[PDB]
């Protein structure tokens, strides 16, 4: 069987708990899943390569002294911008991000006409043609690849929700919590931290 | 639509992408919730401009034991609210009058209690159009357009009240105080710098 | 004029605030209510009998030590544990609890075939084929008595939600809070607690 975990994909079946009234939700959760996938991975990798929590990473790059993020990346012996130049600038990064992500979102969602000329209908979260340089979808199964991605989508969104509530409970960070739970499983869990009071009680 | 350009839409204008419109009672609830929110956000706006007390702390000034503090709080007042010598707006006094007046108005708004007026005023209609609009602004103005204006103000003010309650929970400083801090230096005074400070808990 | 209150029962009428959802919700609210009945009664009785909150009561039986719960039951002729060996140890109780409850839930919902084969159908709101040994309510106005328990379900669920929320607010316990209210409501209240700050502000 395909998708036998719990419930069924939006493409086929009905939610056990929700009515699934609106068909905008399907692609919404695809996009949300993909973003979460990149977010969870980011939180996984940053705290490994740098040791900082993902939720306090924002404090390193601020409109004054954004140079803290420079050279934080593993390997990458050259910093983001040279030391002493002070060019890692929150506003410069923010403007570059605003223009790039805003243009990408406008192209995806039809706020602006697509720059390309080859199909790419607005609102489809599986474009394929331009977004498969390797040609893995035509070689593989399209439907089961889409199901795998969905499983990853929902798994990563649930992992992100876990990351934020772990951040709120323990105030430490995802990987450090994972390592504490691995080291002493009985003595590092949610009920253990509840016995400590979650840091406020 | 042409008239409603906001992200969402008005009930009857169409259907919302998220949580589409169900029962009409939901639309009545939205309008009334808006109306009370407009009143609430305006009160939280004007009171601490007049005297500086955040709305989430203004409750405790009046207490069953002592309620003198609420008297003479309104700026510009010619005299005390009740005798200067012995202010008599006691919390119980306030309650006993207000529960009766508000309960009456509510039951008479919804018609669970027989209407006093019986002027053709039909309960369960957000726009009574009777004595409530003596100016009859709706009669001169265009009623569809004006309904859209009312709902836009409803949603804006309900969102503003949500902002007021969450700002109270994060910064516990006060709405206009948060405004003045942000206008003072928005770059270094906003939600994310308060997050860096930790919202007062972390 | 049965159920002449704010709302209506799932069988007749429609939900005033929330969309009625599905039949799955209609069967599920009752089960949540039965569990909330048991939970609220357990919190009430454990606190009257022991004096320590239901929430903190989870720290009494830890993997390292479960002997604290040995002599907590009021009016017990002897402690359940021998007091001297600490035989519970949280592991026997955990394992037998998970097997018994998991089996019971599996048989309730037909995850596994029912063993009685007494004609009972899985997923029924009120099976009653062997869940009414006394028969006092089976014979005579069954529909009304379902309304009775329905009203108790919604109450116990609301009471549990209030229990968890004011546990969060005050961190003292439900009936400690109830005694504080009853002794002098006017100076010991939710709004008084908010003005002083529940545990914060
Ligand atoms: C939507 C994407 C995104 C999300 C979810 C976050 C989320 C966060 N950022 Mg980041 N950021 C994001 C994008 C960006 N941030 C920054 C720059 C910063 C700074 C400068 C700071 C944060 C901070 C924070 C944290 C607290 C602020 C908040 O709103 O939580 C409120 C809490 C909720 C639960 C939301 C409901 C939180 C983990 C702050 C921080 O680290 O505080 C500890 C901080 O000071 N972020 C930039 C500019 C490059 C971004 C660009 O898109
Ligand atoms: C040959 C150069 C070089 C080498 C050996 C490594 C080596 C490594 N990098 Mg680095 N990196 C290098 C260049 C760069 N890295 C990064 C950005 C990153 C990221 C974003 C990540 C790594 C990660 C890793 C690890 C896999 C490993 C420690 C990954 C890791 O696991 O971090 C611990 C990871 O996620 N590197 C950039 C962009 C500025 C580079 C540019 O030159
Ligand atoms: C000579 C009389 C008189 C004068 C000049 C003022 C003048 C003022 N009052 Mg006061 N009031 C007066 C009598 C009274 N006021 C109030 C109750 C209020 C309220 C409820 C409000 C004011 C507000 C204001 C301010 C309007 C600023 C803007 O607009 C201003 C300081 C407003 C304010 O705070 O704006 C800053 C406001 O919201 N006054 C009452 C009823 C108790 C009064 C009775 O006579
Ligand atoms: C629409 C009605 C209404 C609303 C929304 C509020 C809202 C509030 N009052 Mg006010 N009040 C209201 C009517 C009245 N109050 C008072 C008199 C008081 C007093 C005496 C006190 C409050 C307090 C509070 C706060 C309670 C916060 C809380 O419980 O934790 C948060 C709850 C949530 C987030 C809900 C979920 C909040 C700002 C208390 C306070 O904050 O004191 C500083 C307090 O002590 N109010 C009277 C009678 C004269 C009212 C009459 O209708
Ligand atoms: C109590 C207030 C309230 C009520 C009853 C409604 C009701 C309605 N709105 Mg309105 N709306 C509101 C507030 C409200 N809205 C606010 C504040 C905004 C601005 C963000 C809007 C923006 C809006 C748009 C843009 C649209 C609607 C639409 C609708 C209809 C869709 C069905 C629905 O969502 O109902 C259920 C009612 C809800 C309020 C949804 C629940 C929201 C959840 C619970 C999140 C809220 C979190 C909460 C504030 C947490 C507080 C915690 C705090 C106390 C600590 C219905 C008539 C749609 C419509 O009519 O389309 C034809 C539509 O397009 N509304
Ligand atoms: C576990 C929580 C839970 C669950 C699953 C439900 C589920 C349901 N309730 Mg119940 N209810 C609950 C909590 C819950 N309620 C509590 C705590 C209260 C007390 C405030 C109520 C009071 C209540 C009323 C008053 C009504 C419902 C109704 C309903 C239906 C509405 C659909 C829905 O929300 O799903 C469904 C059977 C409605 C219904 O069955 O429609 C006729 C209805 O009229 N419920
Ligand atoms: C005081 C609360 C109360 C009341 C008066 C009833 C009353 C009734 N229930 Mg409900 N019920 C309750 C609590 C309550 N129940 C709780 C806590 C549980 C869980 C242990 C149940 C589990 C339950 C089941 C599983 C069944 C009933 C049945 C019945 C009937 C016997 C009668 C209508 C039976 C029935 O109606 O059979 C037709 C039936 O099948 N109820
Ligand atoms: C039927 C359920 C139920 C019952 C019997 C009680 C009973 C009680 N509560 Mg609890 N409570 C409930 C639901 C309930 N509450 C819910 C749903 C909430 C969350 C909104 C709370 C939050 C709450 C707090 C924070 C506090 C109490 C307190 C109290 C006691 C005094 C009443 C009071 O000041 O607050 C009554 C407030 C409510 C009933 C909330 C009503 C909100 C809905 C939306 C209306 C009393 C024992 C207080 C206490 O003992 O300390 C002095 C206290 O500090 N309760
Ligand atoms: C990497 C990085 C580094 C920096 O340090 C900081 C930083 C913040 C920038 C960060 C960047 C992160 C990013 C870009 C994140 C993007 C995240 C996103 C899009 C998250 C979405 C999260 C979604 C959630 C929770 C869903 C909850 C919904 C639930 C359970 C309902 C489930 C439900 C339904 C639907 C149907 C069933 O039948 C029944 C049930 C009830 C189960
Ligand atoms: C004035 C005063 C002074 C004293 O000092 C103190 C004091 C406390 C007494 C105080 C008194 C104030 C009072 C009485 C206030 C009354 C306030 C009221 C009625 C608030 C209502 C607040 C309503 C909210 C948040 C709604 C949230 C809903 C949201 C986002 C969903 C939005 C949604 C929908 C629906 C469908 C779309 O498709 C899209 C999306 C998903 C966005």
């Amino acid at each position: 069987d395909i998708y036998p975990e719990f419930g069924t994909y939006p493409g086929g079946g009905e939610s056990p708990i929700i009515p699934f009234g609106s068909e905008k939700n399907a692609e919404r959760e695809v996009i949300h899943g993909r973003w979460a996938m990149l977010g969870v991975t980011g939180a996984w990798a940053a705290e490994n390569g740098t040791g900082i929590p993902w939720f306090t990473a924002g404090t390193l790059c601020t409109p004054d002294d954004c140079t803290a993020v420079a050279d934080k990346f593993p390997g990458a012996v050259a910093p983001l911008a040279p030391e002493g130049s002070g060019y890692p600038s929150f506003w410069n990064v923010l403007i570059i991000e605003i223009v790039l992500v805003g243009a990408a979102e406008a192209y995806r969602t039809g706020i602006s006409d697509s720059p390309f000329d080859d199909g790419l209908t607005v609102g489809d979260v599986n474009p394929g043609g331009r977004f498969d340089p390797l040609g893995l979808a035509e070689s593989g199964d399209l439907e089961e690849l889409k199901i795998k991605e969905l499983k990853h989508c929902r798994l990563s969104m649930f992992a992100w929700l876990g990351c934020i509530f772990q951040a709120l409970a323990t105030q430490e960070g995802p990987i450090a919590n994972w390592q504490s739970h691995v080291a002493d499983p009985v003595h590092s869990n949610v009920l253990t931290n509840a016995a400590k009071g979650f840091g406020f009680y």
